[PDB]
């Protein structure tokens, strides 16, 4: 159904390590120092101490490679910059067809678990197959990198390690454009808009794109790296990828008022101006609208105006299909 990347068939591979009982090494991609990285992951940084490759087996009595559906709160950044690779995946996680081409059926670690997975990803105009043995670097028990926000799930940690397996090692995800992860989920092109000249329909844009089921992100340009994953005061993260994740209205003092929701890849560091989770706004809208869009938690999602969105943010990524 899809090209094998690096001549390596999951179904066969999968078939001859659970008829001979053992658990898949992957040779492509060894649990090594170069695997983590160079500098910023390399064998003297402080962040990659201690650091011990172990499969979910051996974390937890039960691991499960899915939990209440493979969603965007499976999404939680751990000690690398690739927020732009899941923001995408987060974004990925609301378009069904999308979800279900980039992780295939049957995966698990009870039945016909034999320490590998696999993934498909978009490469050189076709879908390629990619698969990982289930190593994954750990600090006294926990993962250093992505990790879902339900403890013993691990689809999300195996993606990034199929994402890592490709580029050569977790380091080289530091660092890109949401663009790209985009790309590489639904072989489309990616549009930039500047939202300091934001055209006069960009909502109806946004809203359009949105119910289709395009991947959407945004992000504050910086100037200089010194400003790299820079706190604004109002809680947003400069130089950092967020997934676009809705575009609703609601009615606030007698008009509708365009809204629009995001979701920090970190899980947590929201918006805290005007919509935010704890705003005084939400006390002005009708009961139905302000329980079927607020959700108080600390969970990376967040609402802003339209109005503040395109003030604050100043660039929007939209990949169609
Ligand atoms: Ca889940
Ligand atoms: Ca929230």
């Amino acid at each position: 159904n899809a090209i094998k990347y690096l001549g390596q068939d999951y179904e066969n591979l999968r078939a001859r390590c659970l008829q001979n009982g053992v658990l898949f090494q992957d040779d492509a991609f060894p649990p090594v120092s170069h695997s983590l990285g160079f500098k910023e992951l390399g064998p003297n940084s402080s962040k990659t101490y201690g650091i011990k490759w172990k499969r979910p087996t051996e974390l937890l009595s039960n691991p499960q490679f899915i939990v209440d559906g493979a969603t965007r709160t499976d999404i939680c950044q751990g000690a690398l910059g690739d927020c732009w690779l899941l923001a995408a995946i987060a974004s990925l996680t609301l378009n069904e067809t999308i979800l279900h081409r980039v992780v295939p059926y049957g995966q698990s670690f009870q039945e016909g678990y034999a320490g590998i997975f696999h993934f498909q990803l978009w490469q050189f105009g076709e879908w390629v197959d990619v698969v990982v043995d289930d190593l994954l670097p750990t600090k006294d028990g926990k993962l250093v990198f992505v990790h879902s926000a339900q403890g013993n799930e691990f689809w999300s940690a195996l993606l990034e390690k199929a994402y890592a397996k490709v580029n050569g090692s977790y380091e080289a995800l530091s660092g890109g454009c949401t663009s790209e992860a985009f790309e590489d989920f639904t072989g489309g092109v990616t549009e930039w808009y500047d939202l300091q000249k934001a055209p006069s329909d960009l909502y109806q844009i946004i809203l359009k794109a949105l119910e289709r089921g395009s991947l959407l992100g945004c992000s504050i340009n910086i100037s200089d790296i010194r400003d790299l994953e820079a706190i604004t005061f109002k809680n947003l993260v400069r130089g950092h990828a967020y997934s676009v994740t809705d575009a609703k209205q609601v009615t606030y003092q007698g008009q509708r008022v365009n809204l629009i929701r995001m979701r920090n890849p970190w899980g947590e560091v929201e918006w805290k101006g005007p919509w935010s989770d704890n705003s005084y706004e939400w006390n002005k809208v009708d009961p139905y609208e302000r329980e079927q869009l607020r959700v108080k938690m600390e969970d990376g999602e967040f609402w802003m105006s339209f109005r503040d969105f395109i003030r604050e943010f100043t660039k929007l990524e939209i990949c169609n299909l």
